[PDB]
Parts: structure tokens; sequence; C-alpha cells
């Protein structure tokens, strides 16, 4: 006590979202043009792929809407070690904070389940779900979307950004800090806002 | 700007969980005891049915498990109107902040349904998910659960205390408050807590 709280974003940064959308994309309509994964630009892949080609973007965005979509996407390298290792830390507690989108039948549970599968029943507690982040507090959250917006103008987390191939090229505003990937020195992140 | 911001708990405030519980519970199991809505006392009826007889505990959670309980709950007397009004008010942002339980095949998809048929597809992006409230910021969260505890030592919000029959007996502690019912004054509530 205190206990440093950490928000940890699920899609693009725990779960591999932009390489389970271009294997499930390509995999069913094979005879459309992709978004190769270092081409991606701007958080939501359905957009660039609606600019594309004209109906890439329903396409696209039936891949992410149909059952296991969520569930298969495999975890980034690292992440399920790190998160792991960051809620075992003394004060320190760590929520998966995602959004359930704007589609519910499927994508809720899955996240549940996946998280099942990477880190126990016990870690289900953690999560939550909700659409505005900003209204979730905690010092940190790592998350891969550059603007996060919503009904909070002051939201008491530092926003940390987690690189992905669509953000990694942005030059931020100082002071606005990145977490590389996993395997970059998460812990002095976490230590620069303890006591 | 700056908006109040008010968390509402669905179940036992906007969805009747308790009417839905004995009505199901008596159906599927008719020669077993039940716990009359008047005779509820403590936020957990499944601990109360566990008392009342061995084995009914599981009976009872078996019950809120199942599919299309969560979907089938009817809303509470005022509860949608109530809600709809506060969320239409200028300088009031509305948050359904509600628990999956330990439950995830079923109840958060059908808790997100039943916000779509009683408010509609835009409101879908006012729920939060979450078994931990404490970590959800706000003016004021109305819920029916007396303890409410989490991560969170000092939560933001001042907790309202909305009547339900297992906790309408309960003398809370000074300058704890409570809302009786949807035809209670809410406005009054929401106004005490403006600039
Ligand atoms: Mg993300
Ligand atoms: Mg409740
Ligand atoms: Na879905
Ligand atoms: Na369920």
């Amino acid at each position: 006590g205190r206990a440093l709280r950490v928000l940890v974003d699920m899609d693009g940064v725990l779960a591999d979202v932009e390489g389970g959308l271009l294997r499930k994309f390509r995999a069913r309509f094979p005879d459309q043009p992709f978004i190769a994964l270092e081409d991606r630009r701007g958080y939501k892949a359905c957009e660039q792929y609606g600019r594309l080609r004209p109906g890439l973007s329903e396409k696209a965005r039936s891949i992410a809407e149909s059952k296991n979509f969520f569930f298969e996407l495999e975890p980034l390298p690292g992440a399920v070690e790190a998160v792991k290792e960051m809620a075992s830390l003394q004060n320190t507690d760590v929520f998966i904070c995602t959004s359930p989108h704007k589609m519910f039948k499927y994508c809720p549970y899955e996240k549940y389940a996946w998280v099942e599968k990477y880190f126990g029943p016990d870690f289900l507690e953690q999560i939550v779900l909700t659409r505005d982040k900003t209204v979730v507090s905690a010092d940190l959250l790592i998350d891969d979307r550059p603007d996060i917006t919503g009904a909070e103008p002051t939201p008491s987390w530092e926003h940390v950004l987690f690189t992905a191939c669509h953000n990694q090229h942005l030059q931020l505003q100082p002071p606005r800090r990145r977490l590389h990937s996993w395997a970059d020195d998460w812990k002095a992140i976490l230590d620069s806002k303890r006591p």
C-alpha cells in the first residue's frame, strides 16, 4: 500500500490481432489485396483496408467479427510471461483493460476465455471490459493506440504506447513514452511511477 | 464540462435478478424450499440458499449460470426510464458498471444484449464490465451491494446504496446515502454532487 496499478491493453499488446487478422483475411479472401504488417498505418486496420479497395473494410471487419477470431489470437512474444511477472510483483496490481469493440456475441466471451487459457481462471477477476479507458483509474496504461480519448478529459494514468507496426513510425509529443515490446524494460517504466 | 459521471449497477438496480432467480429456481426445482424475496438477506443469494438446505447454493448458482438467465431478467420499475433521462441530462455521463461474475460464457453477452434491448445499440458504449468497481472513476456509483471493495482503497465515487430486499433493513454508517427505488429523487442525489 499503495499498490501501483497498471492497465494492460489486450489487443496488439497481449494478443496478436494484426497477425491474426492478416492470416485469416488472406485465407478467407485469397484473391483480394491485403495489407502486409509492415505497411499497416493507423490504429484501425479495417479503415486502411477500405482505402486499399472498396468493400475490403467490410471483409476485414467480418474476419474480426467471426467466431473464434479473438480466441485463436496468438500471444505476442513475451507478453504472457511479462504480465505474469508484473502481476506477481509486490505493490503492483495489474488489470487487463480492453474493448469489446462493436461486437458482443463472441468478443467478450472469447477475451475471457483467452485470458483463462493463458493466465488461468484466477486472472479473470483482473479484466475490465470497456470502450472508454479514460474512466478506469490507474498509474499506467500500456496500450498500442496512440490517441486514447473518452469521457474523462484528465485520466489518472500515464499512457505508455506499446509499439505496433501501425504506430512504430509515429513521432509522439514529448514527454509521451513507449514500450517497444515485452522484451523492453517494462520494470523501469513501472518503477518510475512508484513512490 | 466537467460532466458529472454516474456509474449505475445493473443487477438488482436495472435488472430484476432477485425476481428472476426466485422464479426460475421455483420452476426448475419445485420441490425444494426457496427464499421469498422479503426474506432475502445479504448480497449473495446463493449463500443464503446454502444455509436453507445443503446443496441449494449450487442449485441456485446453476439458475444464474444458465443460458438466458441474464437476458431474460425483467427491468425494475422505472429503471430504464430513469437511466435514459439521466443520460440525456446536460453535463451528465452515465455508465453501466456491472460484474460478469464468475461466469463468462453467457453473462457478458447477455448483459450487452439486455442493454441493447432496453437502451438501444448506442448505449452499449456506456458499459463497463468489471469485477472491481473501485478502479472505475466517477462521481457516483448507484449499486445495491452494501460493501464494495477492490484494489483502490479510496474510490473517487460516492456509493449510493440502491434498495433491494437483501439490504433494505440495513443500518448504514453515516453519511452513507440510499436511493430507495427509481421512483425516489435521483435527480436530487446527482445535483448534490454538481459544482
Ligand atoms: Mg489495443
Ligand atoms: Mg448489483
Ligand atoms: Na462478436
Ligand atoms: Na455464464
